[PDB]
């Protein structure tokens, strides 16, 4: 699948807003993920034991993870589809070290979309959301292909 330049512009335009507060958005997203799909919290050894949203908000490790996710994703989105190099080490660690099924990447995509909608309503109308969904689908499709090469496809 291929995004048009106009769809990339919509994606990179909200993303410039996200980057004003990387740590805050990373928290919101990972908390949304863990509340909506608690099975995902089990994958994170530093943070599995957290019981409430208040504990989550307080956690420095959760905040570090959030910043790590959003910084890596940002770097991918700014490639506008030319992201083969960036994807290789990410696919390898998530397939063979962490063991993250594709389904979980769908869940975090849903969390990203929810949080951008809440925090950026003026820059995240229907066409911008469509374009973000297309960019994240492209990311997932390319990761799934790499999982398969690596021997996992989960
Ligand atoms: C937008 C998608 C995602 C991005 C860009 C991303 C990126 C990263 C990065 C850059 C790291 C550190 C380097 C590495 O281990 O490769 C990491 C670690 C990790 N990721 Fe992700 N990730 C994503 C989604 C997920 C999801 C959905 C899960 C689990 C439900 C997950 C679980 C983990 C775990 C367990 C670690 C290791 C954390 C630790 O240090 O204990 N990732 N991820």
């Amino acid at each position: 699948m291929v995004l048009s330049e106009g769809e990339w512009q919509l994606v990179l335009h909200v993303w410039a807003k996200v980057e004003a507060d990387v740590a805050g958005h990373g928290q919101d997203i990972l908390i949304r993920l863990f509340k909506s799909h608690p099975e995902t919290l089990e994958k994170f050894d530093r943070v599995k034991h957290l019981k409430t949203e208040a504990e989550m908000k307080a956690s420095e490790d959760l905040k570090k993870h959030g910043v790590t996710v959003l910084t890596a994703l940002g770097a991918i989105l700014k490639k506008k589809g030319h992201h083969e190099a960036e994807l290789k080490p990410l696919a390898q660690s998530h397939a063979t070290k962490h063991k993250i099924p594709i389904k979980y990447l769908e869940f975090i995509s849903e969390a990203i979309i929810h949080v951008l909608h809440s925090r950026h309503p003026g820059n995240f109308g229907a066409d911008a959301q469509g374009a973000m969904n297309k960019a994240l689908e492209l990311f997932r499709k390319d990761i799934a292909a790499k999982y398969k090469e690596l021997g996992y496809q989960g």
